[PDB]
């Protein structure tokens, strides 16, 4: 899931 500073 894309989430915050993360995009997995």
């Amino acid at each position: 899931d894309c989430f915050w500073k993360y995009c997995v």
